């Protein structure tokens, strides 16, 4: 797979409709990504773009549109690849890319790791790590939060879900970077198939160990919180080490879903309060804004820029014709900028009315399964940086992350004022 290599990205008003090419995963960098879409929206709505490197697309790019892509399963597959390109030449079957009812076989056998009652249990570790990390930053001088905080508590949290060995949990990260991030997928900056294969082998190898390692202390060990635990105490599950592809496949799923998402939240939104800081002096007079915020950031950030589809059939939308088997790509990251459902759509407002509505998790059948753990891992951030900081401060530009899917932060240098 070629790598992309970053260029200037042209003023969209100097463009051809037809030469908007989406794709390119230096947009969010570049802060272009706003224009572009805008003018999509404006002008073309549904747009086809016969000439990419990932082969031609459509992308849909307003609010109302995308919702109706999303919620039409009747219409439109999550089948073969919810990327926009396609992984290396052979590397495995989750979810979130399959329709029902499999789709739907599937996602009930791993549900309740995120069920409400569960999440209950888990609130008390988050909370002491999220404490524990935001009490070891140094104050006043300026640090990397990517490492220091949103890449930490997500490696716990990633650990905590499977009852992965806590001294490893870096490996979760790393394995789910390197397929988020593949270049013939995203246009990420992954390259090299090979250590994919044996990052691929060595997941496989690890998530048979811990299953048979589990399986073994339940003998005495009361089952946990854990996803593995949940999976050997429900009877249709207890034997799915049994198939290989539906076992290293869910478990594989949860880990990438939860992984780059929820650290992109984490940072996104001090570059959010960063860019509006009224909205910092907001929070702290009204803190029982925090569950609205969370919404907000999601929103904002869009940690997710999008999920691809193929036309199942030919539609009509926004007056044009999807012919059957065409690629669509459903941009979250322009519907929740659209206008027409959100005013102001670019500020962040802590106590926008309708931030709830943003469609960062996705609406139908593939909506998030892990968004209510995201928004309590969010919630808790935010409480406990309220109790401790009077301000936090970003001391330069960003650094973001190259991907057409992913809107993620690399680096990010903050400075914390204590409060007393
Ligand atoms: C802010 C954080 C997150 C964002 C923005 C996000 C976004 C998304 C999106 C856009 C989808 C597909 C939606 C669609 O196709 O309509 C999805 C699915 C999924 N996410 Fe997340 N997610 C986040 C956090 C998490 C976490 C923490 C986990 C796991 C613990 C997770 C697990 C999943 C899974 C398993 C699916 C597949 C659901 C299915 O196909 O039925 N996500 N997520």
């Amino acid at each position: 797979m070629p790598e992309f290599v970053e260029t200037p990205i042209p003023d969209v008003n100097t463009l051809a409709l037809e030469d908007i090419d989406v794709s390119n995963p230096f947009l969010y960098r570049q802060g272009q990504w706003r224009a572009y879409f805008k003018r999509l929206r404006d002008e073309a709505p549904v747009h086809y773009q016969k000439n990419s490197p990932f082969g031609p697309f459509w992308s849909v790019t307003r609010f109302e549109d995308i919702l109706f892509v999303d919620k039409s399963h009747d219409l439109f597959s999550a089948e073969p690849q919810i990327i926009l390109g396609d992984p290396p030449e052979g590397l495995v079957e989750m979810f979130i890319a399959m329709d029902p009812p499999k789709h739907d076989v599937q996602r009930s056998s791993v549900q309740g790791v995120v069920a409400p009652k569960n999440l209950k249990e888990m609130e008390g570790l988050i909370r002491s790590r999220t404490g524990d990390v935001l009490d070891s930053l140094p104050t006043d001088k300026p640090f990397n939060w990517v490492p220091a905080v949103s890449k930490e508590l997500t490696g716990r949290m990633l650990a905590t879900l499977l009852d992965f060995p806590y001294e490893e949990r870096h490996k979760l990260v790393e394995w789910s970077d390197r397929m988020a991030g593949a270049a013939s997928a995203t246009g990420g900056e992954f390259a090299d198939e090979n250590a994919m294969f044996d990052d691929a082998a060595d997941m496989a190898r690890s998530f048979s160990r811990l299953w048979r390692d589990k399986e073994a202390r339940r003998a005495g060990e009361e089952p946990g919180f854990d996803l593995i635990s949940l999976l050997q105490s429900n009877k249709e599950t207890k034997d799915l080490i049994n198939r290989p592809m539906e076992f290293i496949g869910n478990l594989t799923l949860l880990i990438v879903g939860g992984n780059d998402t929820t650290r992109n939240s984490m940072s996104g939104g001090l570059v959010a309060m960063n860019e509006f800081p009224r909205e910092f002096e907001k929070l702290k007079a009204k803190p029982e804004l925090i569950p609205n915020m969370v919404s907000e950031i999601i929103r904002w950030q869009t940690p997710l820029a999008y999920m691809r589809r193929i036309a199942k059939q030919d539609v009509e939308l926004g007056g044009q014709t999807i012919k059957k088997g065409d690629r669509v790509v459903m941009w979250y990251a322009s519907g929740n900028r659209d206008e027409r459902k959100f005013d102001n759509p670019d500020q962040f407002i802590i106590d926008r009315k309708d931030a709830r509505n943003h469609m960062s998790f996705g609406y139908g059948v593939h909506r998030c399964m892990g968004n209510r753990l995201a928004e309590l891992q969010l919630r808790i951030l935010w409480e406990e940086i309220l109790k401790r900081f009077d301000n936090i401060e970003v001391v330069e530009e960003p650094e973001r992350v190259q991907s057409n899917f992913v809107r993620g932060y690399s680096r990010l240098m903050v400075k914390l004022t204590p409060n007393s």
